[PDB]
């Protein structure tokens, strides 16, 4: 039994490039009692990997989740053909004792892709759900500003906000994403790379300002949005992707006088905070919503484990519409 594994040859400087990654073919030992052999089906690439990769030693395996099928088993709880969520990192084949695996929701129908397990009915969906509903605390009738709005998390934020009856202003990096999100029904969508003035565009989009800011981007973009938050506005600090691949020091922070005078609340969160019943309910709500068409899905699928680095790099550079998935 062989595996293929993507390792970090060299720490990234700026954006990664191909020579930073190295693929190793490796032999797995046999199963011991109570272990299984997992075959990757779908693997995710995610922005957090750009940051978490800084903690690895050169030669280490890249971290990440996958949908896997059990192909050999000495574990009764896990027969062959069982589909699991697993986090062995970027590897085609792996050995588990079963304690680290997660079976899908029972009510998971065969009419949606298994890979939504890594997207809208998964971690990025949960991030959206908790960031917007608990961190921003959206009630109904609010104007929500969301950036990276065609991406895995932000696309879900916007749709959840719409179904709760909020006005949504979304920023994206391409005209293709603009048109996709308008078709979806977001109230205002613009391309932040081409508008003449971000400030003016944000003002035209919502003259009265913003109640909530679901921030995926940080940096200068956020400095500008902060200038148009309403008094007591709430910012969920979900991510800061404009800084993850940045070469120099960080950009200037936000103008303190504005943050103080507008009495802003800003809270960062990590999705893994919500566990047990709270998490299970969230997942069932997301699946429900997808089954009802209240949340549409789109995926950006890259074919072949050997292109996993390219899939990661393109997502960080904005290639993707919807969740970036690698099909094994
Ligand atoms: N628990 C947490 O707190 C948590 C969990 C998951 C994800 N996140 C964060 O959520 C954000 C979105 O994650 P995702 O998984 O849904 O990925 P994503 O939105 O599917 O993909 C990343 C998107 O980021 C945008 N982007 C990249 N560089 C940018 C820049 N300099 N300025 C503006 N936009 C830029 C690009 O879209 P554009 O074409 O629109 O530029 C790119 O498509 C990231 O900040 C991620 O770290 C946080
Ligand atoms: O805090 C996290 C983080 C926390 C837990 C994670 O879990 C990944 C492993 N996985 C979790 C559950 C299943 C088994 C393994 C991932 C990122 C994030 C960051 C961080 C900061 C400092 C650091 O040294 C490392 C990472 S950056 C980041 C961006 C995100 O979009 C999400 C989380 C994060
Ligand atoms: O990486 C983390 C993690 C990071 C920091 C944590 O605590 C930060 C400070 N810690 C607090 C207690 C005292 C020591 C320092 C806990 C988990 C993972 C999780 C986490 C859980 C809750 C939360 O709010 C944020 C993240 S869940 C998880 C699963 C993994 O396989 C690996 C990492 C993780
Ligand atoms: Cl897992």
């Amino acid at each position: 039994s062989m595996t293929k594994t993507w390792t970090l040859k060299k720490h990234f400087v700026g954006y990664p490039t191909n020579s930073d990654f190295e693929l190793k073919t490796s032999e797995l030992p046999p199963l011991k009692n109570g272990e299984v052999l997992l075959e990757a089906l779908f693997l995710t690439v995610d922005p957090y990997m750009r940051v978490a990769a800084k903690r690895l030693k050169e030669g280490d395996t890249m971290m990440g989740q996958q949908v896997a099928k059990v192909v050999e088993s000495k574990n009764v709880a896990l027969p062959k053909g069982t589909i699991v969520l697993a986090s062995p990192g970027w590897t085609t084949h792996s050995i588990s004792d079963g304690k680290d695996l997660e079976k899908l929701l029972t009510e998971w129908p065969d009419t949606i892709p298994l890979s939504l397990a890594l997207g809208t009915v998964g971690m990025p969906g949960l991030t959206a759900y908790f960031g917007l509903l608990e961190i921003c605390g959206v009630k109904g009738g609010e104007t929500v500003m969301v950036n990276a709005a065609a991406g895995a998390v932000g696309s879900v934020v916007g749709q959840i906000a719409k179904l709760k009856g909020c006005k949504v202003v979304g920023a994206v990096g391409s005209d293709e994403k603009v048109a996709y999100l308008q078709k979806l029904g977001f109230d205002v969508v613009f391309n932040y790379k081409t508008v003449e003035s971000l400030e003016e565009t944000l003002k035209k989009a919502s003259p009265d300002g913003y109640d909530c800011y679901f921030d995926n981007v940080g940096g200068e973009f956020s400095n500008t949005v902060i200038g148009q938050m309403k008094k007591f506005g709430r910012i969920a600090i979900c991510g800061a992707i404009s800084t993850y691949n940045r070469t120099g020091p960080l950009p200037p922070g936000p103008p303190p006088e504005i943050v103080i005078y507008q009495e802003l609340r800003m809270e960062a969160f990590v999705v893994y905070r919500w566990q047990g019943d709270a998490r299970q309910k969230a997942l069932k709500d997301l699946l429900k919503w997808v089954l009802e068409g209240k949340i549409q899905y789109k995926e950006y699928i890259i074919e072949g484990f050997e292109n996993m680095p390219a899939a990661f790099m393109g997502m960080l550079k904005g290639d993707n519409l919807g969740k970036t998935i690698v099909k094994a």
